[PDB]
């Protein structure tokens, strides 16, 4: 048309030919445990709905043309049991990783991040960095406890980003810091500027960074459709700006997006999620 | 009462005696075409509801008393066919224009802007400026294509204000710029300050400026009740501040407000729309 | 658990032993009169719901541990007639005041503030300050008219904070100012920074300050669940920051919170209200 969008980049016939591969994880488990509501398993469908509709491939405001990228939608990870779904998720992300392609996993609840991280720890033995963008710091199932408990993974390369002190147990903080992980509280992200704060974060995570974006880290005024709606947090613009940085940052080797919940809110929030991926995609179009 | 509001300025018995004339255009057509939902035809009723209720005529925070202005509500433009409704709309705005009064048109979808602009091109032969405040830049029915295609109208005097690169076809940008029109992306409006950016815009539009305000240019966090809800965009305060500037700016000769959709959201969004008009009215009270 | 919250501070067996005492006032009367909707009487229940669930007692982002404070929930003020409910409310707040404890009153509509203020004027004869955080300045039942009309109370120590010129009768302003009270318009609070502006306000109110927080002074984008939803106003973060200041400010001797309305919105808004109290509580933990 007069206005080619994200849909037009899905010209890769074989997954092996796509620069970026989208994987769905339609399962609830995550913040629904810590008070949140059911429904995150519907996130992948809602994301896909707007995926077919949004995001000009040539953005003249940012002046980035992503027309050259190929996207592929590998579908949903489905399994008879939950732990098996975890296994098939990890195995799938790893394969995409192993061949040099970029995996983006749309969820689904926080718990997908554990499989995703292990896929990383296999793909880059001992040289993985991880950032959790999340208003929550829950590490008592608790995906980042699992990763901190990994032999291969160095905690000096783990950042909790935009976490909120009103929602973070002190034992939880203690654990991360005792593992030499870094807490970057919302107030400080906001103090520095989100993108600048996130630059700092990639300095800490370094090579082979897993960019994990819990969307309940955004304020519910912009992002109400999540299992654990946030009173304060990142604005939609900050989110976009951060996704663009991640995309242009060549050490960022995969991304997941957690907690999208269309039962909580079904129109505005899925648009934000697609626009976040969109900005990532634009950023990606700029790397060598 | 102890608190005279906008309703009290409707003391003009004859339209001819009102400084400002309100015209309703209860028709859907506009962004409902480009994905949006039906319902904008209900905007004029919802606007009128809050019109009867809001806006202290003497504002001691801005220290502007609008007590001296007279408003008149000329009602809705109604017609058996749509193109006829367009004709009666243009003809009506022109008459108000022709006699020196100020027309404010409440919609209704974007498409009203075409009739409105032609009313301007008749009233000020060859000396019209136009600003489209809109997160969208759609010019492939497409009201501003129609105006750019006008012999009389000079594109050097056309500004797209607060448009969003994630929602603007590059062919669409190309067309405007190839007509010597100006793109003022959201990011740059926000960079400069909305009012300062809008001052710049009136410098470009100049004499006999048509102030066209698509309300889906505001973020849906403030302005959810529109046909095409915006993830990012102008805040309500920015909108008010911009309407006040327009009002005090003597080259601004008419105004329309598009895309208000009470089926999408019916309480918060109509209040914003009335408050936007309210600020315009205050600004107007300050011109010579 | 790994994450002790506000609930854990309710270890005071006898009210007399609690540093802070929560009193519910489940009555509508207030802004429902001036256009608002019914439902504020449900605020205390909704507040209590989230009270059982939110607010880490040790906040490592602010680095304040409130673990040492004791809270007590004295329940709801209930009465056969409304004026009697007013009497029992005042009498109760006074008793808590008289013994040195800190009363926090959750409403309920604006009208609770009159009883609350009289409780103050009894407890500190002639030496009371009052701040009304409110997008409204309504003083024509009208709780602050009642207090300004008090012999004992000095108007030089009354501040209207974050009031909005689009919603304030000029006779209303005139009355306050003619009583030597101070208007601190939203625009100026925002100009200075909310906390800095509020510091200024406590300078004016001084000793024995009643911190009265109408929650419809926040923008409805953050705080939609109120009887009179605000188009513009304080952000949730500003609210929290202001509540923290109030808490650490030793001249602040009681607090009330008005206009919470779960019939308007029932999940996001009650969370904000509890988080506001939470921040107050943290601030309180810091005073000598
Ligand atoms: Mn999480
Ligand atoms: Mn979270
Ligand atoms: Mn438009
Ligand atoms: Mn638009
Ligand atoms: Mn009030
Ligand atoms: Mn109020």
């Amino acid at each position: 048309t007069d206005d080619p969008r994200l849909l037009s980049l899905f010209s890769a016939q074989r997954e092996e030919d796509a620069d970026i591969v989208i994987i769905g994880f339609p399962y609830d488990e995550g913040c629904v445990r810590n008070g949140g509501r059911a429904g995150a398993k519907k996130g992948p469908a809602a994301f896909r709905f707007f995926l077919q509709r949004l995001g000009s491939v040539n953005n003249l405001e940012l002046n980035v043309d992503a027309s050259h990228l190929k996207l592929y939608d590998a579908g949903d990870i489905t399994a008879s049991t939950l732990e098996e779904a975890h296994e098939k998720l990890e195995s799938k992300v790893f394969t995409v990783l192993a061949r040099g392609a970029f995996p983006f996993v749309i969820g689904g609840g926080n718990d997908q991040s554990a499989p995703n991280g292990r896929a990383m720890l296999r793909a880059f033995p001992g040289d993985v960095g991880v950032i959790n963008v999340d208003s929550h710091l829950d590490v008592r199932g608790t995906p980042f406890r699992q990763l901190l408990e990994e032999s291969s993974f160095s905690g000096k390369r783990f950042v909790e980003f935009a976490c909120q002190g009103s929602q973070c147990g002190a034992l939880h903080a203690q654990y991360v810091r005792d593992h030499q992980g870094h807490l970057m509280w919302l107030s400080e992200v906001r103090k520095k500027g989100a993108v600048a704060a996130l630059e700092d974060a990639f300095g800490l995570t370094g090579k082979n960074t897993f960019f994990s974006f819990d969307v309940d880290s955004l304020k519910s005024s912009d992002m109400p459709g999540v299992s654990c709606p946030a009173a304060v947090g990142l604005s939609a613009q900050e989110a976009f700006d951060m996704c663009f940085l991640a995309g242009k940052t060549p050490t960022v080797m995969m991304m997941d997006m957690s907690e999208l919940n269309p039962l909580v809110e079904e129109y505005r929030s899925p648009r934000v999620a697609v626009y976040m991926f969109y900005h990532f995609v634009l950023g990606f179009a700029t790397r060598p």
